[PDB]
């Protein structure tokens, strides 16, 4: 069960990488009415980014 | 093992908000042929909701 | 915690199919300067298939 923790974790974090990249490809798209969607991608981001080093950890 | 298992899905659950901010993201940018992308966007948008309201209880 | 392993699994991989249906969503957007991007997407693409593919075995 401790290797299928760290499997899904994997997953998790490879996840983030491929939504990253997506924010970052509307961002490119969009480039002004975007401010809130601006925040709360910031938020939601650093939120996961919490979680994904408290579970490394 | 349980507070991991916890840790992953507040993981999951605060990547789903990430993956529906940018869904509303590309939505905006489309704004018609996208029917079948909308349809398979809102089942899989369903599907993720089921799953982590049951893994929540 | 076996049924919970499951459950967070498929909560994943339809999380991984929203994924690629929004990439699919920014790359009919952008149809050249996203060659990088490209890679990257490929590359975590393959990586999280590898990750759930070895998940669920």
């Amino acid at each position: 069960i401790v290797q299928q923790q760290n499997n899904l974790l994997r997953a998790i974090e490879a996840q983030q990488h491929l939504l990253q990249l997506t924010v970052w490809g509307i961002k490119q798209l969009q480039a002004g009415g975007w401010m809130e969607w601006d925040r709360e991608i910031n938020n939601y981001t650093s939120l996961i980014h919490s979680l994904i080093e408290e579970s490394q950890n």
